[PDB]
């Protein structure tokens, strides 16, 4: 009958975890539905048709307008996506205080019966049996909320002894991960402690000398094992986020996904001259750091910049390069070069630099910034050949961000609808550089997840991917639940007849 009882509580435990892991991502699912044109699909639907009533009517200013208000209601669905998982994530990281809270109220409860139980005073029997039976009840809801260890030696009352004095530390001890949260009649508690301002708990076992022992990677089981698989349990304070977990996961790839929505359709708007462009603000991007080391999706390669006329005849390229080892210092370089040994038209005509292209770093904000700016009578743009290196930093670009949070159509965009063109050469009348935006819906681009794998699906498909291993993964865990039910009620079955 205690054998039995061993077994509810290991029950208890693998049925606890997949009934919160199934109650999450349930959650999940119905914020996520795997189904065709609804959520961040309609409103990418929507998007890319109102790409194609610009593209039909690209001097009319109404089309313009339209195609800016549908993507501000696409960027803003997919920041509130975003933050849809982020506070499920963070309703997670508050169910481990709570459950960390209750383990210790547990804990204790029992190192103070155990006081009674293997105390110098003599209990009556009934008193006893009483105290025993609630440190029993304690164990077992301890289990629903974690895996614990409790080793036990029960006392005989064969006498033969008295007066002696009782060792309650080799009578019962509880232990998680190894440490001893109940050592006869002594409490030592779970510890909660947190770096930034995310308050990301870490589980701590803390030592009477004061040494720290984090079992935020270890502890497993029950409600806390699931809260802590789903949330993450390896915080990074650089990046602000967890370097795992099931939820982790989702956003990692919500981010991908507009990653990828900005760097291409950013690549290709950029090849859309103007009179000027302006990257966004680039944290962190000092002149000498590579640039595939600074954005793992900037790849090596090569873009050119063209330049135009006000009436929209190219007068120039100059081929830029992009290596492993290239730096942003590295394209100013480039980009402020002479030479250009070229043969266009006619009678050995161009001359000189029609740009003013700048990089700055600001050592007090710790972002850099990049600029070209053309000289009046000429329009620049940017033609990308595999690097996305316009793309990413959003230079001349359609969309600013580099996540699912910031993600939004760029600023000079929203504030001047007008400003929006649909041609390569900058004109207001051509649609040769939309229609490639439109395109762009059906078209196989590439996704780097966290991961370390590399998508290649368009971006409804990869949307969609997400949304099924979601469903996927509801549909896993309700298997391995349907059968923790089943074992559970197999086990107190044949714990109920095993006693009285």
């Amino acid at each position: 009958d205690e054998y039995s009882y061993y077994k509810l509580k290991g029950a208890s435990t693998q049925l606890e975890y997949t009934k919160y892991m199934a109650s999450t991502l349930q959650e999940i699912a119905q914020r996520f539905p795997d189904l065709q044109n609804t959520g961040i699909l309609q409103d990418l639907e929507n998007y890319n048709k109102a790409w194609n009533d610009f593209a039909s009517n690209p001097n009319e200013n109404a089309t313009k307008i339209a195609l800016v208000k549908a993507s501000q209601t696409l960027t803003e669905s997919v920041n509130n996506t975003f933050a849809t998982l982020d506070k499920i994530q963070k309703k997670v990281n508050d169910d481990i205080k709570n459950t960390v809270d209750e383990i210790n109220r547990i804990g204790e409860e029992i190192a103070t019966i155990n006081k009674q139980i293997y105390g110098q005073e003599a209990l009556p029997t009934e008193h006893a049996n009483e105290l025993r039976d609630r440190r029993d009840e304690l164990e077992l809801t301890l289990s629903k909320l974690v895996s614990a260890v409790a080793s036990k030696n029960e006392i005989n009352q064969d006498n033969r002894l008295d007066t002696t004095i009782t060792d309650p530390g080799h009578q019962y001890n509880l232990s998680i991960e190894g440490f001893s949260i109940v050592d006869g009649i002594n409490f030592h508690p779970l510890k909660l402690d947190y770096d930034d301002k995310n308050k990301s708990y870490s589980i701590y076992y803390e030592t009477p000398d004061e040494k720290v022992r984090d079992l935020t990677a270890k502890i497993s089981g029950g409600q806390l094992g699931a809260q802590l698989d789903l949330r993450g349990r390896n915080y990074s304070k650089s990046e602000g986020k967890y370097e795992d977990g099931i939820i982790q996961g989702y956003m990692d790839s919500l981010d991908t996904f507009a990653k990828t929505m900005i760097n291409e359709t950013n690549n290709l708007y950029a090849s859309s001259a103007k009179s000027s462009v302006t990257s966004d603000y680039l944290s962190g991007l000092k002149g000498d750091i590579p640039l595939v080391n600074y954005d793992r999706t900037i790849q090596p390669g090569s873009f050119d910049i063209v330049i135009y006329d006000d009436k929209g005849d190219k007068k120039l390229t100059k081929t830029i390069t992009i290596d492993v080892n290239t730096t942003m210092n590295d394209i100013m370089r480039q980009i402020n070069a002479n030479t250009d040994d070229n043969d266009n038209k006619n009678s050995n005509d161009d001359v000189d630099d029609h740009i003013n292209a700048s990089f700055s770093y600001d050592a007090k904000t710790g972002d850099g910034l990049f600029q070209i700016n053309a000289k009046s009578g000429f329009k620049v743009a940017i033609e990308d050949k595999g690097t996305n290196f316009a793309g990413a930093f959003s230079i001349g670009g359609f969309f600013s961000g580099t996540d699912a949070s910031d993600m939004k159509v760029k600023d000079s965009i929203l504030n001047d609808p007008s400003t929006v063109r649909a041609s390569s050469n900058g004109v207001d009348s051509g649609n040769d550089m939309a229609n490639k935006i439109i395109q762009l819906q059906y078209k196989k681009v590439n996704f780097y997840n966290e991961d370390g794998t590399i998508d290649n699906l368009t971006m409804e498909e990869y949307y969609r991917k997400l949304t099924g291993k979601i469903a996927s993964d509801g549909e896993n865990n309700n298997v391995v639940n349907s059968s923790n039910e089943t074992l559970y009620n197999s086990v107190y079955s044949e714990y109920q007849s095993k006693s009285g």
